[PDB]
């Protein structure tokens, strides 16, 4: 009923949208792993009478249900996707997306990784993203590689229309407690690339986490102090 939706409050399967400012959502799906259940986001952002969407649901019938809660809800064409890193609450789902109309977009770096792991490929490269501090635009977004963080391909994305800063998993929310999971993180290099973000993106009003509550521009500060003490 207007508050942002929990995990407790999304049966794995089903997908709710929020509404984050004019023309920009996030997407929100629970999905299981390793015998626990956790939410994450993702986004979508009016392009004109089309959609760009930003990240899967993590998974296959997670990604449907998403293109029917946007039908319903919002009711214009998902043209385009892009996934922010290659784990599967970015990529599960890519092939849904992809037989759906939807064309699927990652750096080449999200690209290898995801087909040496085994998960799904977006179809198209995205060039220009390779070094820390790059940005490229994309529809009615910008693109950002801040550097390795939670992954070394992780891309963080910004509305400008509308000053929403989508950190993806390299950001995390203001309850948390540690940094996620770190497997293919580099907690080291991870606080510059926060900085990096801080840095590019001042003016951000809304910032939204890979999973958990969206929030201001402290979730960065938190995210790093988090990321510091999870080394330490
Ligand atoms: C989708 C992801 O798959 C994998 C990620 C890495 C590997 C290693 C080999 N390639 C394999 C699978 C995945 C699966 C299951 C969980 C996650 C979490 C997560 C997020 C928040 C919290 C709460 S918090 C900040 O307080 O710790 C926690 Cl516990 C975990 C994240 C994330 O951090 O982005 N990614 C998750
Ligand atoms: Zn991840
Ligand atoms: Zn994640």
């Amino acid at each position: 009923s207007g508050e942002y939706p929990t995990v407790n409050e999304i049966p794995v399967g089903e997908v709710r949208l929020y509404q984050i400012a004019d023309g920009v959502w996030s997407h929100i799906a629970t999905q299981s792993f390793d015998g626990a259940v956790y939410p994450s986001n993702g986004l979508i952002v009016r392009d004109g009478d089309e959609l760009l969407l930003i990240d899967t649901a993590w998974g296959a019938k997670n990604t449907a249900a998403l293109l029917a809660e946007i039908e319903k809800q919002i009711g214009l064409p998902v043209t385009r996707a892009v996934s922010t890193h290659f784990h599967d609450d970015r990529v599960g789902g890519v092939d849904v997306l992809r037989a759906a109309g939807v064309a699927t977009y990652a750096s080449p770096s999200t690209r290898r990784l995801a087909e040496a792991e085994g998960n799904e490929i977006p179809t198209h490269s995205l060039e220009g993203l390779s070094s820390s501090g790059d940005a490229v635009r994309f529809g009615p977004v910008e693109l950002f590689y801040p550097g390795a963080a939670h992954s070394t391909d992780n891309l963080v994305v910004y509305v400008p229309s509308a000053n929403v800063l989508y950190g993806g998993c390299a950001v995390h929310e203001l309850s948390s407690t540690s940094a996620g999971n770190v497997a293919d993180a580099d907690l080291a290099e991870w606080p510059t690339s926060v900085e990096r973000i801080q840095k590019h993106y001042p003016e951000a009003e809304v910032v939204i986490p890979g999973h958990g509550l969206p929030g201001g521009l402290d979730l960065l500060q938190h995210t790093a102090n988090v990321v510091k003490a999870h080394k330490n």
